[PDB]
C-alpha cells in the first residue's frame, strides 16, 4: 500500500532526468545547426571578399582604359580640327583656281572679239 | 577652206575650258564630301569624349561602392568569427550542464541503492 506511492516518486524523478537529457541533446541539436550556419556564413563571406578584391582590380583596370581612350580621342579631335584648317585652305585653293580658269576664257573672249572686231573693219 | 581650220582651233580651246570647269566643280564636289565627313567625325568624337567622361564618373562611383562593401563584410567576418567564440562557449556550457545532470542521476542511483541495500539487511 505504501510501496506504490514510493515507487511512483522514483518514477517521476526518473522521467524528470529523462526530460533534461532530451533537452540537452535537443539544445545541442540546434547548437550544431547554428554552428553549421555560422561556419557556412564564413565560407560565403570569404567568397564575397575574394570577389570584391577581384572587382577592385577589375574596375581599376577599366578606369585606366578610359583615360587611355580619352587620350586617344583628345589627340584625334585636335587632328580633325587641323583637318578643317587644311580642307578650308583647299577650298580657298580651288576658288583661286576658278579665278584663274575664268580669266583664261575671259582672255579667250577678247582674242576672239578683237579678231572679230578687226575683221569687221576690213569690210 | 581656211575658216573651218580656224573655227576648230577655238572649238578645241572651247571644250578645254569646259573640261576644267567640270573638274573644278567635280573637285569641289568631293571637297564638300570631305568637309562633310570631317565635320561628321567631330560630332562623333565629341560624343565619345562626352561618353567617356560619363564613364569615368561611372566607374569611380562604383569603385567607391566596392570599398564600401568590402568594409561592410570585413566588419561581418570579424563579427561571425566572434560568433564562433560564443557558440563554442555555449557548447562548453552544455557539456558542463550534461555533467550536472549525470551527477544528479548518479546521486539518484545511490539513494535508490543505499535504500535498496538497507532493506536487504532488514531481511
Amino acid at each position: 500500500q505504501l510501496v506504490e506511492k514510493l515507487k511512483t516518486q522514483m518514477l517521476d524523478q526518473e522521467e524528470l532526468l529523462a526530460s533534461t537529457r532530451r533537452d540537452q541533446d535537443n539544445m545541442q541539436a540546434e547548437l550544431n545547426r547554428l554552428q553549421a550556419e555560422n561556419d557556412a556564413s564564413k565560407e560565403e563571406v570569404k567568397e564575397v571578399l575574394q570577389a570584391l578584391e577581384e572587382l577592385a582590380v577589375n574596375y581599376d583596370q577599366k578606369s585606366q582604359e578610359v583615360e587611355d581612350k580619352t587620350k586617344e580621342y583628345e589627340l584625334l579631335s585636335d587632328e580633325l580640327n587641323q583637318k578643317s584648317a587644311t580642307l578650308a585652305s583647299i577650298d580657298a585653293e580651288l576658288q583661286k583656281l576658278k579665278e584663274m580658269t575664268n580669266h583664261q576664257k575671259k582672255r579667250a573672249a577678247e582674242m576672239m572679239a578683237s579678231l572679230l572686231k578687226d575683221l569687221a573693219e576690213i569690210g
